[PDB]
């Protein structure tokens, strides 16, 4: 029973925003979630609960709002939390992968000593939408040896195709709510 | 005991010569993440300090300092709200500017998240000059918001933070600090 009830409140409490960034978009806004004390430490004991049991041994999560639901679960699960982000803001030796923007390309970087050949990664973000960030974090972290077949998600909008898209490249994704539309 | 737990976390934080330019040794909270037990220690002492303190919010800019505001605030048990580069909040903001070495640059706050009553906890993860906390508490009390403490794992003391941050009426407390600029 709790769990169920969490999860509705959970979703009540992330507020639609029409036309956000553009219009016509119904914008799902995490921001609301993060503000009412009580939803958000639900969202972190559930995605918590759900990896108690799970072997990772470490969480990754991509800057910036990724690393607000990553890093307590970590704290939670008693893992290190490795951040991927932009270039530029890690100091030690890092390796990158690109991936596709709407016009252009971008760049996610790790530390290449984060992640080991024994490593079982969860990977932990905001939002699913339409899964490039996360396939690009998935590359860097196999890239150095890591398994990751797992990540967990706040919200899915799964007519972006992003679950579609990571799960047949072998991640079991497993997100709290979902939203229809785009 | 209590120091053994704060030369813990310090001993978990790395030190990488001559980045970004010679002559700096970068204090890279990246390690101390990486290690669960220097992590939740470290949440654990700022949480623990502020307990009494009657704060009602905690507010962390992006992006390093969501990693040690929002733990903060799950811990307090209080809401956690976002300080944003321009362009990503969803909602009605209100914006300052801060400098950077070259030129300025600016962070956003939703109007809605603060208001009066309430007192806010600003924290980072490191205070190098503190441009960017000058400019949250100035967003902070522009919407009502009372904020007298900033709370920092690091602090780089030779670079002036906590005396301009003192001139703004903001009490700042770190858990260790290194040398150098
Ligand atoms: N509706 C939406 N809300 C939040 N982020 C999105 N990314 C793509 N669509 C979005
Ligand atoms: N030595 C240092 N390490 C990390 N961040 C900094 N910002 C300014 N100086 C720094
Ligand atoms: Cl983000
Ligand atoms: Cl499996
Ligand atoms: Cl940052
Ligand atoms: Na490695
Ligand atoms: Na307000
Ligand atoms: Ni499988």
């Amino acid at each position: 029973s709790k769990t169920a009830q969490q999860l509705k409140y959970i979703k009540d409490s992330i507020k639609t925003i029409p036309d956000y960034p553009k219009a016509g978009i119904l914008f799902r806004d995490v921001t609301s979630l993060l503000e009412n004390p009580k939803a958000y430490s639900a969202s972190i004991e559930l995605l918590s609960e759900h990896y108690s049991e799970s072997g990772v041994t470490k969480v990754v999560g991509t800057e910036a709002r990724g690393f607000l639901f990553g890093a307590p679960v970590a704290l939670a699960l008693g893992v290190g939390f490795v951040p991927v982000r932009k270039p530029g803001k890690l100091p030690r030796e890092t390796i990158s992968e690109s991936y596709e923007l709407e016009y252009g390309t971008d760049t996610l970087e790790i530390h290449t000593d984060s992640i080991q050949p024994g490593d079982k990664v969860l990977v932990v973000d905001d939002l699913l939408a339409t899964g490039g960030t996360i396939e690009a974090t998935v590359k860097l972290i196999r890239r150095l040896g890591g398994e990751v077949v797992h990540a967990a998600f706040i919200i899915n909008l799964p007519e972006l195709g992003g679950e579609a898209r990571l799960t047949q490249q072998g991640i079991h994704c497993y997100s709290l709510v979902s939203f229809d539309g785009h």
